[PDB]
């Protein structure tokens, strides 16, 4: 028959007081036929009804999909509270549930470095601005990327990677114009991550 | 019953020719009742009796898997032949064949950068070394660090990661102790790849 996943909030939602996080359940597989699915939502054990729930049309294979995501508050995720759905269908023999909440473990805040662009490529057209994060635990980050404070688009990082000593470090390329570069005054690399002080840390760099 | 996979020679052998790469096949999930599994193997459909097989227990759940590893010639693998492992076993209907081949791809030779440390950080006892290979396809890459000619173990580097434009990115990241950084001439990237003359390019720093 189905299958269910539950899936955590995105980390910078919960770092993040005006950002929405949820807890996503999603049934996999769901048969035409029978596409009814009753998901509830537990928080603690105690029922909620605040769940978003809405039937995809998997075209890759010709597929249902029903995703149920229940918005949920930062502190309950920061605190343990567990978050569960069950979820009813006819081909399901009993209800299906799945249990997620946060990890307790390990903090530690990162560093934060920007490199300026590599020596090499000062004289083409396109330069790449690099920021290190480094040292943090857990491995859930958000690093993003501004000039003075505009939003810039165009980076993209790696996964956080697991050092030998233990803590993660994770690498974020914004790739900009080298007029870009001379010109504007400063370059912002923004990350959240829980062991920091509200979360937030901001570093910057200029050209000389 | 038991399942078989099949794995490429690693990059690194591959483009070496003083290694030797080589083809695995894995069957996982052979019952201990039953440990014996009947391998052999084909370079374009040809039998070749150079394998190694191993048996493994596999304690965490008692079961057991069967590595054989076809050595197998650089340019065999390089020029697109096909590498075959049939198996049985007696949990087995009839013989899971699994089959192999390099995929001809778009070939892109990457730049490799270096980047000193980030000056926040040369404060400290020890301090990162990056290098920035870019814009590579396939994504198979070997990057590996040495101090003139000697071996740097102490790096780690991230996924190849796809880039905007297709091709492929990758930052290794070398920690070094900050009185070496002083001390020592020379530190090298160095970065086999397909695209790349002779397979081989070395890039080198040094403390300004
Ligand atoms: C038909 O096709 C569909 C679609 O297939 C996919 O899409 C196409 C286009 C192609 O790319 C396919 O190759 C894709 O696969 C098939 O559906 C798929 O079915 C799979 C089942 O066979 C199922 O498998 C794995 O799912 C998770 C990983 O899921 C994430 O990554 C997948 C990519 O690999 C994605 O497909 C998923 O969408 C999912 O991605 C995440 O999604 C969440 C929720 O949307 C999202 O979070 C939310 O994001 C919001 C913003 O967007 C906001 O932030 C919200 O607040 C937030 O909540 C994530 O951000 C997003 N991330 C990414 C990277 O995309 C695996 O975990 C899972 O493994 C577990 O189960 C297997 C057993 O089956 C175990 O082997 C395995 O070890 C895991 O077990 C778990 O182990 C851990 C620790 O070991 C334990 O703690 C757990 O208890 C244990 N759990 C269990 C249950 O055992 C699966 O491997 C795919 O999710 C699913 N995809 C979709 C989109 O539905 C379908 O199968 C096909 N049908 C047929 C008949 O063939
Ligand atoms: C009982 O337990 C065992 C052990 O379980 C593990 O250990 C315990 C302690 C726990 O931690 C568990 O969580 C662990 O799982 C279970 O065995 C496991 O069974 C899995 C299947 O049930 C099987 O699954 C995946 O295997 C490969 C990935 O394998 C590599 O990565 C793993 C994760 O890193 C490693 O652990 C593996 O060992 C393996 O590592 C690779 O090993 C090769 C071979 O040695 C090595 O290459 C060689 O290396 C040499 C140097 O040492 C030298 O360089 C040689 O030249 C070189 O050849 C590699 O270096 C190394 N690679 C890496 C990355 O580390 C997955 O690829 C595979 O995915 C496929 O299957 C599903 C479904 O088909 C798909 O989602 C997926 O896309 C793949 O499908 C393929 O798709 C393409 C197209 O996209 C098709 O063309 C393919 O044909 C298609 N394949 C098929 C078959 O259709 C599996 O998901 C685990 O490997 C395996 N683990 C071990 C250790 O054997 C067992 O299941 C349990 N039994 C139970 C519970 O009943």
């Amino acid at each position: 028959g189905p299958s269910v996943f539950i899936f955590p909030p995105n980390i910078k939602d919960v770092l993040m007081i005006s950002l929405t996080p949820k807890v996503t359940c999603v049934v996999v597989d769901v048969s035409e036929d029978d596409p009814d699915v009753q998901i509830s939502w537990f928080v603690n054990n105690v029922e909620v009804h605040t769940a978003q729930t809405q039937t995809h049309r998997e075209d890759y294979n010709s597929t249902i999909r029903v995703v149920s995501t229940l918005p949920i508050q930062h502190q309950d995720w920061m605190s343990g509270k567990e978050f569960k759905c069950k979820v009813n269908n006819k081909d399901l023999p009993s209800p299906i549930e799945r249990t997620i909440s946060k990890i307790k473990g390990l903090v530690r805040a990162p560093q934060v470095y920007i490199l300026p662009p590599p020596a090499e490529q000062l004289s083409r057209k396109d330069v790449s601005l690099t920021c290190l994060v480094v040292g943090f635990n857990p491995g859930d980050i958000s690093v993003e990327w501004t000039s003075n404070g505009h939003t810039e688009e165009n980076y993209k990082d790696t996964a956080p990677v697991l050092d030998s000593d233990g803590s993660y470090f994770i690498y974020s390329k914004l790739n900009m114009k080298t007029s870009k570069w001379e010109k504007t005054d400063s370059f912002s690399c923004n990350v959240r991550h829980e062991g920091l002080k509200n979360y937030y840390l901001k570093k910057t760099i200029s050209r000389s």
